[PDB]
This record gives structure tokens, sequence and C-alpha cells, in this order.
């Protein structure tokens, strides 16, 4: 009977004993690198098992740094909140106002209506679609709006079962990936992104390289490229490749095609018109994405020309915290007396909801972990003992890296991993002497590349929560993409994303 | 109809409007105190006024500062999470185990058992109670908690009506009242008391009186003053003062007094023998209370002897966050295989729920308006205008300061009151040559005492909520119970506050 003891309460008897195996690592070195590594280890292992909630383990940094010695707690607790947050709070304000008015529902309406109802089109629709949105929201919020509005188009579609079982597997699997690869794209687009940027930032802070324009003008053509390899890859595993009826343009439409679009011109027409609020909020947006857009792209600094006298004071969390907060103020619903008052658009307790806490949580978590890293010592330590592998080609410690953070990045969440690796990372980048965002960008971007298992990003496990996709089937899909992913990847890093980073030469502003 | 619609549009049109006619300030006097002001007279605008929700005007500082020039939007997202958050985190986490599993229930209703159903005896054995929880956690959760369950018990009594509504509205205020008079006794009581702590810490690293053996020894004996006095004044309001079979024992019980014990007896004996979970959740809340004794308190120091080498490194926040990460771990409930493992006595889920994110958004962004007062020089100034008033006599001083705090949290909150007056007292306390604790400690405890209006603070708009009181009948009691606070406060300062702080001469750690 003890070993049915033993296998119920594995978790606990888990954590029990990965906190009891490793003290001896800080109870006899008498270092704060041994006491970091400790806790480095211990918050590793909690995220890639996950023994405990990811806040949870993130939580834990700020519990075992202070008394470790490292920092104080309130250097960790000021630490656990940064710059992405204020962000995160505008992009999630105007995502709740986004999906509270159905906004979300006439943009893949119209989009299906004027794709067609073909379905390698359909899925390539769905993925453009996906991609676009996730450009500006986060992969989750995106995959969150559009899983069930492509969920209930396809089932219409199927309704107007193995064919049909294909088919939603498919279109899960494009969601899944595609709002990835759309957050790819740009800084704000996914909170890999947006920790990258502030860890180089800060690290770097004489670098100014990496602005939105930058950012956009070396990730569209990567992310554009792999979309459309990604979506050949999937019709071609899933629905099979028929391309005679497929790019000729079929006038003379089968009586099933026709209904379907009729059926979808139905729904359409069942959504009614397009209301004031949808138009409030469609503007708003448009007009986050062009400040995005204007502050300093290099061609006209418009919006950083009147701040031009504390310099880096006002950022994109500035912007997407005034739209966020407008979408608190304009009225919306008026109101015998029915209370008077108007409302705001978004009640406070819907944007209670709607909100990743958690994900707050597990950034500043991870946040602390690096800080403390960089406080104590490890990270030098690391440096110095990578350094002897800097005699190796530099091409391959990169195709390396970005192996070894593609690996893990399927089972640890991808903030886990390049809150990680990061630290990791950049001294090996300064201890080879080599320009570091010759390392990180790779690396940075094929964190992202999680598509193998529905744990390895919350995308995926928002898709596979319907239930209409297998583990193998998934498993299969994400090892197409992600070989596509990487080696685009790679050969961008070869041919065009040096001329723009200078990336051959060492760099002035890296340390010596 | 232009008046039907300026009226039904208030809230917008008066956002609008204060931000307009305050713009002059900023736009014509080219210094960075004038807009400072301008942003703090906004927020404690919309604070006071209500115009927008206070997480709202929170997250207003982080969108002011950076763009006025004052400090860049990472320093202010750094403000927005600090020690307070960590602590609260902790104690949100015991809360949320002491609810879900009933403890409060067992605590309260065996309580009642003791005390009786004699309605003065009654009350102030709810009283007590709740003072007593609220000593570790914060008001609004003891508030939420002790509520609905007292509520049902004088229902309860009652069934087993003129009599029974002036009984319920009393139970209702003197829960309200006791949530908050139990929060003043120790530093992590109460948001305010700990707001207090990191400011003075803050500004006074040199300082270290300020310990929670300090602190319960300077306000025990005052809160319990207060919640006796309270006690009297609201059963002599609204009960009626029938001391000649009060105090003498009824021996010889009526029939309703035994059936209402008895029907007591029966929820008893309904809520059934205590579990394994509740006695998990009690002895980590016994951990916790001894271990924040365990700091040092002058006596011995236990805990702080152990880390007698990072000093200030590891504080009461460490241990509130050991303890509510326990409760993370801790199995529960077991599991026809039912999901194989365990459940972890919390889920993140629950704890997503019964936490206050909108207090810490709040909190986080008083404190980023405090730094940015500080920052920018607005404090200074404060502090250069208000010399002249240092040679009236200090006494008057205090009484005046304690009076306008009093005053200004019966419309706004308690954090917002706080952190509005702390970078506004202390200039005003150097700046006179007088210690600063002589002013600062009572008008913290002063800010706690807000009980005229139910907005004032978070408990007495839950209390409200039930639709029992009146706002006069509250405002009656609230005066009452405030008279008393304050004549409490300022005999404890005259007699025995100063003995131990030394508050009549200057200290060395303030500046000179
Ligand atoms: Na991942
Ligand atoms: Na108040």
């Amino acid at each position: 009977k003890f070993f049915s003891y033993i296998l119920v309460y594995r978790r606990f008897l888990f954590v029990v004993f990965t906190v009891l195996v490793l003290l001896p690592l800080p109870i006899v070195l008498h270092t704060k690198e041994a006491e970091c590594a400790y806790t480095l280890f211990v918050v590793a292992t909690f995220w890639l098992t996950e023994a405990l909630p990811l806040s949870v383990t993130a939580l834990l940094p700020s519990l075992m740094l202070p008394m470790f010695g490292i920092m104080p707690s309130k250097k960790v607790a000021s630490a656990y909140f940064k710059d992405f947050h204020l962000l995160l709070i505008g992009v999630i304000c105007l995502a709740t106002s986004i999906e509270k008015w159905n906004l979300h529902k006439r943009i893949a309406l119209k989009m299906v209506m004027m794709v067609g109802v073909n379905p390698a089109w359909l899925t390539l629709g769905f993925m453009s679609s996906t991609a676009f949105l996730s450009m500006w929201l986060s992969n989750t919020s995106t995959a969150a709006m559009v899983m069930p509005i492509a969920e209930a188009v396809v089932q219409q579609i199927i309704n107007a079962t193995k064919k049909g079982h294909v088919t939603r597997k498919l279109t899960c699997l494009c969601i899944a990936y595609s709002s990835t690869i759309g957050g790819l794209t740009t800084i704000t687009g996914t909170s890999t992104n947006l920790i990258f940027a502030e860890y180089f930032n800060t690290r770097y802070p004489d670098c100014r390289c990496l602005n939105f324009g930058s950012w956009f003008t070396f990730s569209f053509p990567a992310a554009l490229i792999i979309l459309l390899l990604s979506w050949i890859w999937l019709q071609w595993l899933f629905l099979g490749f028929n391309f005679k009826e497929m790019f000729k343009c079929g006038k003379t439409k089968t009586v099933q095609q026709k209904a379907c679009a009729e059926v979808i011109k139905q729904e359409y027409q069942k959504l009614g018109p397009i209301r004031y609020q949808e138009i409030v909020t469609l503007v708003l947006f448009i007009i986050m994405a062009l400040l995005w857009f204007s502050r300093d792209p290099g061609f006209v600094p418009g919006w950083s020309a009147l701040f031009s006298e504390y310099p880096g004071f006002a950022t994109d969390s500035t912007v997407a915290l005034l739209i966020g907060l407008l979408f608190f103020l304009i009225p919306a619903k008026t109101l015998e007396i029915v209370a008077f008052d108007y409302s705001p658009l978004i009640t406070w307790k819907e944007f209670q909801s709607f909100m990743p806490w958690d994900i707050a949580i597990l950034v500043g978590g991870g946040f602390a972990l690096a800080d403390g890293c960089e406080e104590s010592g490890l990270s030098k330590w690391i440096g110095n003992k990578l350094s002897p592998l800097g005699s190796l080609p530099a091409w391959l410690i990169i195709l390396i890296s970005s192996l070894m953070v593609t690996s893990l990045t399927e089972v640890a969440s991808n903030p886990a991993t390049i809150t990680l690796f990061l630290p990791i990372l950049s001294p090996l980048a300064e201890a080879i002497h080599v320009n570091p965002l010759y390392i990180l960008i790779p690396s940075t971007l094929c964190t992202s590349f999680a598509f193998l298992l529905p744990v390895a990003n919350p995308p995926n496990a928002i898709v596979f929560s319907y239930g209409h996709l297998k583990v193998i089937d998934m498993v299969k899909a994400g090892l197409g993409v992600n070989i596509v992913g990487v080696a685009v990847v790679m050969l961008g890093i070869c041919t065009w994303i040096v001329p723009m980073f200078d990336l051959y030469t060492y760099p002035s502003w890296a340390p010596a």
C-alpha cells in the first residue's frame, strides 16, 4: 500500500525531494553564486516539471533571495513590476474592449466572406487574420479571441465525419501557430519580445538600434516566410494538396460551397450593423498602432521630437496606457431612472477578468530571478566558465544556443525560457568577443517556436482544450513548423539580418 | 434637452473639465513642481469625487509623470510594486485558505456559544472577535469574512420587526467599526499602517524604532480603549442601556434565550467536527503570528539573530509568503481514476479571486505619485511654504493635521488619504524642527478613522451592501466613534506615547 501512497502524492514528494537534494549545494559552498544557482535550479525545475503553479514558482525568488542574503526584499518587490506590465495593462484594456463588443466576430466574418469557403484558402485566411491580430495583441489573448470564432465558423461550414474532424484539427492548429507567428513580428506582439527588449535596453543602455521600426523591418519578412511555409506544410499534412481546383477560380461553384457562403452571409446579417462602440474601439486601436509607429522609426521622429528634452521617459507603454484608460472613460450604454449615469464601455470588474495576473506574476518572478542572478555574481561566473567555448566558430554557437532554447521551450513557457536564458546567453555573448545581438536575436525568436506540446505556450493549451486535437498529430505539425522556423531564422541571420545590425563585427556599446 | 444631456453625462464632462481647467497650471509655470502639482490635484480630484475607478486614477501617474518629464516610466513601473504587495499576497493566501474551509464559521459559532445570546454581550463578542481577526488579516478581508456569518447568526437569533431591524443595524455597524479598530493594532493589520511603515523606513533608514513589538505596545492600549468605548456608544445609541439585567448573571434564562442557544448549538453541530484542512490552516496561521512576533522585538531577536549578517533583507513579507506558498502545496483533497493526484488546498484559480488586485494597483499608484512628488521637488516647496507655520505651538499643529486627515478620509479611501498626506506632513514635520513621528503617528492612526460614509473605506461599503443600514444612522455612529478615536489618540500622544518614542525632543535620525 506504500507504493500507491507514494504514487498518488507525487507532486508534494517531488517538491520536497527537489528542495532537499539540492540543499547541499548552498549548505556547503559558502558563496553567493552557489545560493543563487540553487534558487535558479529549484525555480527552473518547478517551471519545467510543473510541480507548482508557475506563479507560485515565480513568487519563490522573492522568498529565497532575501533569506540567502543576495538582495533585499524591497529590491525584489520593485523588480516584480516593470514597464512590460504597464504595456500589458493597456493592451489588455484594448483587447477587453474588442472582445466585449464582438468586433473580432465582425472582422472574422468579413474575412471569411471575402476569402471564400475553399478549405486551403480559408485556413490561409484564418492564419493571416490571426497573425495580423496578434501583431498588436498578445498571443494568448489573440488565440483566446480567435479560437471560438473560427471553431464556430468551421462547424457551421461542416453542418451546411472524418473529413470534418481533419478540417477542425487543421483549423485549430493553424490558429495556434499563427498566433505566435504574428506575435514574432513586433516588439509588443508577445511577452518574449518585450522581455528581450527590456533586458537589452537595461544591460546595454548605450545601444539604441532596437526600435519598433527596426524590429518590424527585420522580423516581418522572416515571419511572413514562416507563415506561408507553415500554411503550406499544414495543408499538405492534414487536408492534402489539390492545386488543380485550388488556384483556378471556381466560378461555377458546387451546391455545398454556395450553401456555405449563404449560411455565412446569414450569420453576418444576424451579427447586425456596425455599432458605435465597435467604431470607437476600432478608432482607438488604429490610434494605438499609428502611435506605436510614430515613435522614433529613424525616418521622422514625430512623437519623440515633441519630447526631445527627456529622452526615453515616454515609451510604447505610455500610449498603451493612454488608450487603455480612454477605454475606461468613453460612454457606451446610457442609463425608470435606471441608475442615472452611463457605462464607461469597460467596467473595472470586466478588466479584472480578461487580465492575465498569473502571467504578470510569472514575468515579474522571472525578472526578479534574472536580477538576482546579475547581482549575486552568477552570470559573471557562467561567462568565465563559458569563455573557453569562444574558440569554436560563432555560427555553430548560435545554432546550438537556438536549438537548446527551442528544445527547452516545448516543456517550459516562453517567458520562463527567455528569462532563464538571457542571463546565460548574454555573458556568453560578450565573453566570446561577438556581437550580443548576433546570439540574442535568434534565441529570442526561437523561444516563441513552441509548437510540440499543449503546455509549451498558452495558445497551444487554449487550442487543445477543445478536444479535437490529439498529441501525436500536434507533435508532427509542431516539428514541421519548428524546422521551418529555425531554418528561416538561420537564413535570415546569415543573409539579411547582418547588413542592418552590423552583426559581423563587434559593436561599441558592448562591453570590452 | 441640453440640460438633460449635460446632467446624464456628468462623469465624462467632469473628467474633461478637471483635465482642462487645471491645464493652465503646467502650461504656464515652466517648473517641474507645477507639473507634479497638476498631476497630484487631478489624481486627488478623481479619487475624492470618484469620477473614475480608483485603480484607473492610480494608473494615471504612470501616464502623466513620464510625459511631464518628471521621471522615467521604468521608475514609475518599479514603484507600482513594493514589499506591501508581497505581504498582501501572503496574507491573502492565508485568508483564502481560512475562508475556503469555513474556519471562520467554526470560530464565530464557538464564540457565540461561549458569549451567549444577550444582545449587548453578543455585540461585544462580535466586536472583539472581528478586532482580533483583523489584527492579522486586512480590514476589508476581515469584514468580508465576518459580515455574512454574523448576519446569518443574528437572523437565526431573531427567527427563534423593529427590534430585529435595530439589532441587525447595530451588528452591521459593530462589525464595520471593529474591523478597522482591530486593524489599527498591528503594522500588518491594515494597508495604511503598512504604507506608513514603508514610508518611514524609506525616508528615514537610520531610524529603527518602528518594530512589530513597538507598534503593538503603543497601539494595543489605545485600540482597546477605543473598542470598549465604541461598543458602549453603539449599544447606547441603538439597543439602549439596560445594565440591571446585563451584568447580573441570568441563570434562569427566558424561553426565547434558551431556544436561541439551542438553535445556535444545532447550527454548530450541523457545521460538523473539525477537519484536517482547518487544523492545518489554523497551525499555519498560528505560525505566521508567532513568526511576526519572533522578529526583533527588543527582548530576544530570535528570527533576526540567525540572519545577523544581512540586516533588513528578510521581513514580515518573507514569512507571509512562506506560509502563503505553503498553502499552495499541502494536500487537502485526494483524487474511477479521478485525475490521479491531489488538490493543493488552494488552487491558483481561487487565489485569483479573493485577491484585491484593484487595491494593489491603487496602492502602487499612490506610491508612484508620492515618489514623483519627492523627485520633482514638490515636497521641498511645500515644506518651504509651510515653514512659517512652525512658530505656532506644535500640539495644535498635530491637532489640525489629524482633524484634516480624519475629515478627508470620510470621502476618500484610507490608502489614498495616507499616500496624499505623508509627503505633505513629512516636510512639514522636519520644517518645524519637531519629531516626525509626533505628527505622522496621529495622522496614520486617524486615517483609519473612516466611519461616516459607506464609501470611506471598503469595510463600510461591504457592510452597507446588505441594505439594513441607512446613511443617517451610520453618520451618527461614525461621528460618535470618530470623536472617541480622536480623543483617545490625543490622550495617548499626550500621556503614554511620548515616554517610549521620546517625541518631546528632536531625534538624531531626522534631518537637520
Ligand atoms: Na514555451
Ligand atoms: Na477612508
